[PDB]
């Protein structure tokens, strides 16, 4: 009765667009449907409910016992963790839809979708297209100075010069670390 | 260079919300895009130009030369001429992304979308959720007076209680005509 | 309970072999199943019934009360008759897979597949890889004496060198007619 | 130029088919096409060379400077180190198709397909049909005496009576392991 969908890809692919398109059907056949965001939509009086949390285990202190449809959005915000909680809900026969980053700016994976990729009944890799070709692009380009981030570059970065764009992997580019 | 994308389903699938997601990508690549829509969204100053027509030879009468994406949305509204307006686009090297209807409410190919379908490189069939089990959808209900329209009952009706619901094939129905 | 999936793309895009693929599936799960083909795979026993016809009436004349899945491959060498006859088998129940050309040559639509596409619950648009640029492909290329043929070459072509070959849609050609 | 397409899926859902079928494309358009399967289909004379391996190693030992498409079946029998091979095949302009499971009989992801599936271009997930409702399966049940294998019992089994079948989230059983 429960099924989990994975919807990922680069930044700027529509992922939430994407997961709210899905979670507005549930509205349309009179499911009650809610959201889950990190912390740090209607129709007929019958509302999408988005919830802001900071952890995964939020989740469970909810009451979702009459929640048909539960999305959870920007996954890679939170841990390993929610894979479980994924299972779980869907055992208990929720419609289940995560939303987040398959790889980080490196092109490396970002936890946890691969787990959620491989357990999950349905995935949908959105493609955006490529600033510089136009080409589908599939990976999300860091720019410190109008320069390719490097490799080692940290996330927090205070007063730099910071940009994202989709990219191809011909023309996403990480640079190497210094020395 | 140019081609088509195809966008159908019933009522209440998402079409519309689809169309917008995939132009929005257009913009994120700084790509111009322009949807019409049947007459009777920004980013970094960069927007979707929408045009209201009445009729599918307007679309020519528009300047579209530097116009990268062009979206047209509720295409049963228009008649089989948009098929070669869309050709024609699309072999000028504009991607071209066409939404409507694949089928009416009793279940019959709903013109041009069939052509549309058949000469588009992509085509995309969204369902919704069905208003009786919560399955996946296919068909878009009419009820009338809380019952199921009938096969011969006009799209035209005056001062009647008329509703839309998405329906897996099973729980559409067709009511007979009369004599 | 029933339900139709719609196979589709140029020559050479592996509609047939898709159309076995999913066939197969049935196989391991101990349903009965067949395939139509025009006229003019086993385990552990269970086997994919295949069935020559030259027309799409002799689908009826079979008895089918007991079969969970039909194929039904090369549909453009159908009618539009065989809409009726696949909405039927599916509203008593049956899985219905349909294989066919989504165009013919010249890139007209080809009867019947256009309707099918738009009763159909799925839609799979397969493309192959052009001959010319590596692209994927989306038309049939035929070729007459090494030349594109013409608008208005016929099918039947005695005694001519003729080949076909996928192609992306800018690389297809027809040719113009003579006079 | 490169890119990397996964195909994954439970045991039956026909990944090695759907393999085949866009490898055969790449014969249709005259690429040349190999592809490499755990050791423990031609047109017009040109073939897809068939290559058995112990290895994920051997794959750089062979001469792949004029391959086109290159294709790799039932990865999961590899390590993770598959993963930067196909990253770097796919950086040197290949296009490259992984196949594999996404989990095990567990249920559990099947390394190294998670990685594979967040950096690849394009995933398609298979679903084949529930040995046991007939409606979409996702799991890959394996049975020890006609009875649902434990979450402990080892895939190494000598003189026992084991059975593979493909079923939905609900139907699939691990059994508990014993003290
Ligand atoms: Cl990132
Ligand atoms: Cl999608
Ligand atoms: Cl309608
Ligand atoms: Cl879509
Ligand atoms: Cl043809
Ligand atoms: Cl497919
Ligand atoms: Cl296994
Ligand atoms: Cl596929
Ligand atoms: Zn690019
Ligand atoms: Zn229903
Ligand atoms: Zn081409
Ligand atoms: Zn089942």
């Amino acid at each position: 009765s429960g099924w989990i969908e994975c919807i990922t890809g680069s930044m700027f692919s529509g992922k939430s667009e994407e997961l709210i398109r899905r979670l507005r059907r549930g509205i349309y056949a009179k499911q009650k449907v809610v959201v889950f965001k990190p912390a740090i939509v209607s129709h007929n009086g019958n509302a999408i409910e988005a919830i802001n949390i900071s952890k995964a285990s939020e989740i469970m202190t909810h009451d979702l016992t009459n929640v048909d449809v539960i999305g959870i959005d920007e996954v890679q915000f939170f841990d390993d963790e929610i894979v479980s909680i994924v299972e779980k809900l869907s055992a208990d026969g929720h419609r289940v839809i995560v939303a987040g980053l398959d790889m980080d700016f490196r092109g490396e994976p970002f936890e946890p979708m691969p787990k959620l990729m491989a357990v999950s009944e349905q995935v949908t890799k959105l493609q955006a297209v490529c600033a510089v070709c136009g080409s589908s692009s599939s990976r999300t380009q860091r720019l410190i100075n109008g320069k390719p981030a490097k490799i080692d570059d940290p996330i927090i970065l205070v007063g730099a010069n910071e940009s994202y764009e989709p990219r191809c992997r011909a023309h996403h580019i990480v640079a190497p670390s210094d020395n």
